[PDB]
């Protein structure tokens, strides 16, 4: 089997993408952030306090006749941003454009942190790193690609997300004709839970390639990338007035500015953003300072190719039984 869904920025930014998902029978359709840096699949529902639900669509596992409740399982997950979420659980048929699972974990959520709630666009996530990071206790549970992997044509999965624009996430199968060249595999480690990669080096601009090993991961629910703060200095010192801003929590620049592309290495591969898809527009509005898309990872600890470095890439996550990362240009 194979699965096609169009994912969608949430805004003028590209500050996350969203994907409808079916639950239940009937269908009740959600719009999921696809994060390949989590594995809950959790959702606003019947069950999330009324003062922490703001024009999100709801899953009402009571009109469901698929939905069983799972037995004294609970969850809780805290996310790199400060963000939260937690609640019961309930297992119930799930679709990803034409793709089913049937007893698949959907964890409904009782409570949700501020930042949920504001984003009325964001329905819930479908987390999709590695099932060893599912916050499900006492018992577990397995993410949406896990739980199909068995029945897909080829164990994967692809990330196609668009530039102000919409996108693609595919499951099962390598679409040939949504990049250029070839793509270009590289090793992942498991161990942290997440698609932990080694990025070969990097370039601002048309400068000289600097071959450094950079240890991240490719994560589709972070917006920007995240970098180590010698090559995050590198990039901004191109841009004339660039700065670090303690008040702001990051680079800024002036909003009148054409930015620098930046290139990542893929084995022999590079990857190449454009510099338009690092403006993420003003730091406060009607300001002329504007947020940079590339920020430096020494407070993270971990340095992470979120949505900028993504989009510019057709990106594979082989769930093969030793998964690997591939990048492709497109
Ligand atoms: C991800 C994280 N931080 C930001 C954005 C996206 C977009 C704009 C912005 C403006 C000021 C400070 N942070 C951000």
């Amino acid at each position: 089997s194979t699965g096609s869904a169009t994912t969608t920025p949430i805004d003028s930014l590209d500050d996350a993408y969203i994907t409808p998902v079916q639950i239940g029978t009937p269908a009740q359709t959600l719009n999921l952030d696809f994060d390949t840096g989590s594995s809950d699949l959790w959702v606003f529902s019947s069950e999330t306090t009324a003062s922490e639900v703001d024009g999100q669509t709801i899953y009402t596992p009571s009109k469901s006749t698929t939905a069983k409740l799972l037995s004294g399982a609970t969850w809780s997950i805290s996310y790199g941003d400060g963000s939260s979420s937690s609640g019961d659980v309930y297992t119930d048929t799930v679709s990803v454009g034409g793709l089913t699972v049937t007893g698949q974990a959907v964890e409904s959520a009782k409570k949700v942190s501020s930042s949920f709630t504001e984003d009325s666009t964001i329905d819930g996530l479908l987390g999709l790193a590695f099932s060893t990071l599912n916050t499900v206790s006492p018992t577990q549970q397995k993410t949406f690609f896990d739980n199909a992997k068995a029945s897909l044509d080829s164990p994967v999965f692809t990330a196609d997300l668009g530039y102000h624009a919409p996108g693609t996430y595919n499951f099962g199968f390598i679409d040939t004709t949504a990049y250029t060249g070839s793509i270009t595999y590289t090793a992942v480690s498991t161990k942290q839970g997440f698609w932990e990669w080694t990025s070969t080096g990097y370039a601002v601009g048309s400068g000289t390639f600097k071959s450094t090993s950079i240890d991240g991961i490719a994560d589709t629910g972070t917006t920007l990338l995240y970098l180590p703060a010698t090559v995050v200095s590198a990039y901004w010192a191109q841009v004339s007035g660039a700065k670090s801003s303690s008040s702001v929590g990051g680079y800024v620049f002036p909003c009148s500015a054409t930015l620098p592309s930046f290139t990542f290495g893929v084995g022999s591969a590079r990857i190449v953003i454009p510099g338009d898809y690092i403006d993420f527009g003003p730091i406060s509005t009607g300001s002329s300072s504007c947020f940079g898309g590339i920020q430096s990872s020494a407070g993270i600890g971990i340095n992470i190719f979120g949505d900028v470095a993504l989009k510019a890439a057709f990106v594979v996550f082989n769930g093969a039984t030793t998964p690997t990362l591939g990048f492709a240009s497109k």
